[PDB]
């Protein structure tokens, strides 16, 4: 027992569930360390967002170019159906938008188009692959734009990750060893202020606790089949210190709210061992 009747726990709830799930969790302050179902690539969907905000960070920290410079958007690239608060607020395109403003959409509102602006901006899904390998975080792929994914159905599955590298990413970016200042308060308040989730990590936690997060979610095929239903993030214990944690439903054939209640029993299995020291 210790953290193993913890994972044995977890694997005990997932014996029924009609999933493949992957789980991981890393100390913040402590040297905590959780698996399930770690050596298993599951598609990311629209957490890889949460990459590529790390990759345009990085490209203006190096650079030295400011959040505040506005880019201009033409509107062929506002795709119409597929999220986007930008293009249905921008409907005509053709617009200056600062990066900040597009990081917002695309963190905290999970925005399509602007996630494939910023692609755009930081030279593709190849670069945006290239900087977190150079990170020392391997075992994320990094293939395809959410234009890309859009199409046919087998393309989100090369957009994918083990738990172990998303934890891995999101210590390293939260003990600020990625980003400057500036850029480390940005992304995290954006991945604190978005409203996406509210039933995942965040789901069966004590009112009030802090969770800097970012979602993701597929469709379902007509055999039932939910590829992706996915929350990564940091979490703050009542004693202040954070853990890291992902969970990461792939090919469910459960119900929707089961794919989400999995997430939040999980996380809050786990949430209540830390909770005990
Ligand atoms: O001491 C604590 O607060 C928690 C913790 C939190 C993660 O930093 O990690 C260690 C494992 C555990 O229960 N401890
Ligand atoms: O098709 C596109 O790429 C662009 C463009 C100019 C081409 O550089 O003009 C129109 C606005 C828009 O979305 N289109
Ligand atoms: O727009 C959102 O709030 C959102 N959230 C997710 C992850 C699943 O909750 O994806 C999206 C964009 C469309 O899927
Ligand atoms: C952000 O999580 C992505 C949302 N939509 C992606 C798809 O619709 C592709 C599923 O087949
Ligand atoms: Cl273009
Ligand atoms: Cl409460
Ligand atoms: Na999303």
């Amino acid at each position: 027992k210790g953290t193993d009747s913890l994972k044995s726990s977890i694997e005990k709830y997932l014996k029924d569930k009609k999933a493949k799930v992957g789980v991981a969790v890393l100390g913040i302050e402590d040297n905590f360390k959780l698996n399930v179902n770690e050596k298993h690539h599951y598609p990311m969907q629209s957490t890889y967002k949460f990459h590529l905000a790390l990759a345009v960070l990085d490209k203006l920290d190096k650079e030295n170019i400011s959040i505040d410079k506005k880019l201009f958007v033409k509107k062929s690239e506002l795709l119409p159906n597929t999220w986007s608060p930008l293009r249905d607020k921008y409907p005509d395109g053709n617009v200056d938008l600062s990066i900040s403003e597009i990081l917002k959409a695309t963190v905290s509102r999970s925005d399509n188009n602007g996630c494939d602006i910023l692609f755009r901006f930081v030279g593709g899904t190849n670069k945006v692959h290239n900087f977190i390998s150079k990170l020392g975080v391997k075992n994320i792929s990094i293939k395809a734009t959410e234009e890309e994914m859009h199409k046919a159905w087998n393309v989100q599955y090369t957009n994918w990750t083990t738990p172990d590298a998303t934890v891995q990413l999101l210590k390293k970016f939260y003990k600020n060893e990625i980003l400057s200042k500036n850029s480390y308060d940005y992304l995290l308040n954006t991945m604190i202020e978005t409203t996406t989730g509210p039933k995942r990590l965040k789901g069966l936690l004590p009112d009030g606790t802090v969770v800097a997060h970012k979602t993701g979610s597929s469709d379902t095929n007509d055999k039932g089949i939910t590829a992706a239903t996915n929350d990564i993030g940091i979490i703050t214990l009542p004693n202040g210190k954070h853990f890291a944690i992902a969970v990461y439903v792939s090919d469910s054939s459960e119900k929707s709210d089961v794919n989400e209640k999995i997430i939040a029993e999980i996380c809050k299995s786990v949430w209540d061992y830390l909770v005990k020291d």
